């Protein structure tokens, strides 16, 4: 129950204290797309939460 | 030497305020790319300096 929504295709080093790093091909769980085009999400590979870019992740198919 | 060197190709939404807000197409001048996957550059378009995701833009070869 709750799983994957979508998937790190290029690295983000975060600069701000609120980001959520990632690694190509990490594995997201995205709780909300923000209006400004920022994703929250959970990165399920190091378990870090935080905010990032949205066009650094794609959709995967439930 | 104020020639454009990128372009914008995603919608970037400042978050934080040393970011630089992006248009699609937003021609720009990358003054550095830093080695944390930042660009810091100047927004030809608006007259805005500030960072934003490597990935948000492409290399012209012009």
């Amino acid at each position: 129950g709750s799983e994957q929504t979508h998937r790190a295709i290029f690295r983000f080093v975060p600069r701000h204290e609120d980001e959520l790093e990632l690694e190509v091909d990490d594995p997201l769980l995205v709780e909300l797309q923000a209006e400004d085009y920022w994703y929250e999400a959970y990165n399920m590979r190091t378990g870090a939460r935080g905010v990032f870019p949205a066009y650094y992740a794609i959709e995967v198919t439930k």
